[PDB]
Formats: C-alpha cells, structure tokens, sequence
C-alpha cells in the first residue's frame, strides 16, 4: 500500500492529521504547497510534528538528513526496514506508523465529477467485461456511483449503476458493511463481489481505462490535460501505482557491488539487470543496468564511476550495443555525474580487457557524436563502431522549454540504429538512470508505435511509463517530464 501519501493536504492539515489521529512514529508524505514539484515528509515525534523537505528536479527523491531514492514507496521502505537512519541535530527520526489518506483523488477507478451519460458513454465505447468506475452523484450530492460492465450492441454485454451512500462519514451500497473510505468500499467488492438477484456477479476487475488516446487526437487530450491541472491528476495517480513495483534488489547491495553504484539506494531490479558474463577468474557479474523491453531493446544506465569504466565497456561489448545515447553533462553544479569513459578524439585507450577508439567527433548544436571503435584486447576481429550520442543541453533542473531538440536528436538516434544489421539494445544513462534515461526511452517508445503503426495508433502514455517502471526503479521521475513526454509525442505528431 500507498496510503501514506495524501495528495491534497496543507501541512497545517498534515499537523493536525498526526496530532489528533496518529502517535509517536505515525507519518505521511504530501506534495509540497509552498513549492511545488517539492515533497515533505510529516513525522510525528515527542508528540510534535516535524516537516521533513524531499526534492526531485527530475534526477532522484532527495530527502533532507537522508539518502537519495529512485520513488516514494523505496524511501518509505528503506526506512521502515531500516531504523536509525533518518536524522533531524543529529535526533533519529522513526518511520512507524503510516496515516492512512480517506481521499480517492488518486485512485485509477475515481472520475469525480463526471456525469452519468458520459460514464455510461465511456464504459460502452472503451469498457469491458468488469471494467468499473465511481463517480460523483449529481442529483444527490456527497453521495456516489459505481458504475460497472459485465458480459462478453446486441445485449450480451450491460452496464449496471450500484449507489454509494455517504451517511454520517462512512460509505455503505445500501446494506452490509459501513466503510471509511471509498477505497476500503471498492477493496472489499473487489474481493467479495456484489451477487445480482438473478444472478449477475458484480465483478470489479479492472479500472476503466481513460488515458489510452488515439495518436491522432493528441493535441486534444493536451488541451484537456492543461485545464485545472489534469496532468498532475493523471501523473499522481501513475505515481499511486508504484507500490506494485517494489522488485527485489539483492545483487546490488550485496557488499562487493555497493561500491558499483553512484547512490546507494538507486538499485537495478534482480529480474532484469545486466548480468556480466567476461568474468576475471569474486564478483565479476555486477552493473548498475537493466534491460528496457517494450511490452527495439534498450539499456537504461547510471552515469560510470571510475572504478565501474570496465565493467560499462564489457556491458557495451557483451550486449552488441552500438549506440549510446549521454543524457548529461559530465558535470552540473560542480558535481561529477558520469566520468568520461570514452578516449579524447583520435585518442585509443585500454579500459581492462577492452579496447576503445574515438575516431571522430562532430558537434551539431545540442549533442555531439562520437564514433568510437570497440574490441576486445587480443582479438582484432571483434571490432565493431559504437555511436555515442552526447546530448548537452538538457537544464540543470527541470526539462527543456521546447521538445525539437530532443526529438532530432532521437531521429537521428533511431536511424543510426536502424541503420545497424543485429544491432543490440541502445545504451541510455544520466546520472542515476531513471530520470532523464526514463523520459528519453518513454519518449522513443511512444514515437517508435507512431512510425510504424501509423497516426491512427492508440498509445497511452501512462500505461507505457508502468510497463518501463516494472523494469527499472523510478524511470521518469517528475510531473514535468511527463508533460515533456506528451509535448514531444504533440510535436512528432504535428510534424508528421
Ligand atoms: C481522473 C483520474 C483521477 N484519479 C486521473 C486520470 N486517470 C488515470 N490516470 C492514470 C492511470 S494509471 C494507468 C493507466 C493506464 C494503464 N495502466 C496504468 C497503471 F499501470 F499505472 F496502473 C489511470 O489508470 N487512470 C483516471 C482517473
């Protein structure tokens, strides 16, 4: 569960939720009102309330007198599984006790204000067997509708409308049981369904899908989205969805492997990472990656440590990649991102039992190509050019303005791959590899369906970020970088 974050409150609100209804430990996590894009974290301790500050600028969760997480639900784990670790003074801050949030903003299933008409349009044109939705009611307000379809316009498919009654704080079907929340309502239909008097069984079995668009009607969906706004709606309720991800990562905090990470808590998921088979005969097999599958291969990487430049050349080798794409600049704010790994122009360099040529370099206005030529040391015939595409541009914080530079370069980026017979997955790292990475892939992802497929193709833009995610922690990690993955898709399709 996910209960912990409430995405409405004020932190007045948060004080109050703690001190009336929580203890010592109790806690929960909001967006930041003073400045958004922020986070707090809300801790009751020695019966008072602290606010502790987490930022994302688009590279990872950075919470204040802690460490550095690729979600929410990672940060919120690490430090119920592992106490001592957050600190005020130097005081130890306890996560015990997460206050759980009644609002349904969020939810996957929750429309809100959304008339009946429209629920029942929407559940005939995109509905299936089981897909449900709860709506506000409008004739009697502060009272809702769940609405769901069962079956398989010839009538072997209904829609069925069941009342939710709001009566003295709780929420009730009409009989049975009295819930505190809408949510504890739907969770206990889901597992027990309502039953028809002729026998109909009321099957709640996957939210009604709103957000698959047609490629075509993009531009209108955005319009819809900037209206009060409907992108932090639909972002916030993908970012719910992260607790379904919590993967094990064993290998990468196995002693011998932490040093093999630029942050400790940022970790590949065992069940796709990049296994190393080279192996100089304790623990030879171990890289901060992960395969990128959609449903073209990708490689979403950390930026190379010093001591992680052989391990990223045997990867590179190993998988048959031949394109990287850098997504940042070695250095931002007078901090090491990744350290070159590549030889300077003309330069041939030795990195362990790999062999790296720069054959050339040539500077175009927001990246720079390098065409490097890898082998392995003592085997001549294994060499093969690798294309480092070196986007520069991208802002210290933030995302860029206009998505036109990015979307060159990823077509630049995809027909050099194309151009490769058997070419492997493309490299993509940043920093930490889940922010800028995640929003290059979701976008090359998204604008490989547009051109094979066509304008009429269905994408959905957070269904395609849930399916990365499962992948690799956190990939895409602001609000800002989702309205950047829906400004460029708008822009390829207005191009076309
Ligand atoms: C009005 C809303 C108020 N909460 C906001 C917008 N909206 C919505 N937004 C995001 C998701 S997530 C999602 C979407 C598609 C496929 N898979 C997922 C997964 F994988 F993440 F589960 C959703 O289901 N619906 C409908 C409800």
């Amino acid at each position: 569960s996910r209960r912990w974050f409430h995405p409405n409150i004020t932190g007045v609100e948060a004080e109050n939720l703690l001190l009336t209804r929580g203890v010592d430990g109790s806690f929960l996590a909001r967006p930041s009102k003073s400045n958004p894009g922020d986070f707090t974290l809300s801790v009751r301790r020695n019966g008072a309330v602290t606010h502790i500050k987490i930022q994302n600028t688009g590279d990872y969760y950075d919470l204040y007198g802690g460490e550095k997480f690729a979600t929410l639900a990672e940060l919120v784990q690490y430090y119920m599984e592992h106490h001592g670790q957050l600190k005020e003074n130097g005081d130890v801050i306890e996560l015990k006790y997460p206050l759980n949030c009644a609002d349904p903003t969020s939810e996957r299933w929750f429309h809100g204000h959304l008339s009946g008409k429209e629920a029942e349009k929407l559940l005939t044109e995109k509905g299936k067997h089981g897909s449900f939705l709860v709506r506000e009611s409008q004739s009697h307000p502060g009272d809702f509708v769940l609405s769901v379809r069962t079956g398989d316009n010839d009538g072997k498919s209904k829609v069925t409308h069941v009342m939710i009654r709001c009566q003295e704080l709780k929420y009730d079907v009409g009989g049975g049981e009295r819930f505190d929340s809408l949510t504890d309502l739907v969770e206990h239909y889901k597992k027990n369904p309502m039953v028809e008097t002729l026998g109909t069984v009321l099957q709640l079995k996957q939210p009604l899908n709103t957000t698959r668009i047609n490629a075509a009607e993009i531009e209108s969906r955005v319009r819809e989205l900037s209206k009060l706004q409907g992108f932090w709606e639909e972002f916030e309720t993908l970012q719910q969805q992260e607790c379904k991800l919590l993967y094990s990562r064993k290998e990468g905090q196995r002693q011998e492997n932490k040093n093999k990470n630029r942050y400790k808590n940022i970790l590949p998921f065992d069940h796709t990472r990049v296994v190393l088979h080279d192996g100089d005969p304790p623990v030879s097999d171990y890289i901060n990656a992960n395969i990128i599958m959609p449903e073209k291969s990708y490689i979403a990487t950390q930026g190379c440590l010093q001591n992680t430049v052989n391990d990223f050349w045997r990867m590179v080798f190993q998988e048959n990649s031949r394109v990287i794409v850098m997504t940042t600049k070695e250095v931002e704010r007078g901090k090491s991102k990744c350290v070159k790994y590549w030889p300077d122009e003309y330069a041939l360099k030795e990195y362990g039992v790999m062999r790296v040529r720069n054959v050339k370099e040539s500077a175009a206005h927001d990246y720079t190509l390098r065409e490097l030529k890898l082998s392995k040391v003592g085997q001549g015939n294994t060499e093969r050019t690798v294309w480092q595409y070196h986007f520069r541009t991208w802002p210290d914080h933030g995302v860029p303005s206009d998505p036109g530079g990015v979307l060159d370069f990823l077509e630049e980026v995809h027909h050099k791959q194309e151009s490769i017979m058997d070419a492997g997955p493309v490299v993509v790292h940043c920093s930490a590899g889940i922010g800028r990475t995640g929003t290059f892939i979701v976008i090359d992802i998204l604008i490989d369906i547009i051109r094979e497929k066509g304008v009429d193709c269905d994408i959905d833009v957070p269904k395609t970020i849930q399916m990365v995610r499962s992948q690799r922690s956190g990939m895409v990690q602001t609000e800002a970088q989702y309205r950047f993955i829906y400004m460029a898709v708008q822009h390829y399709i207005e191009t076309l």
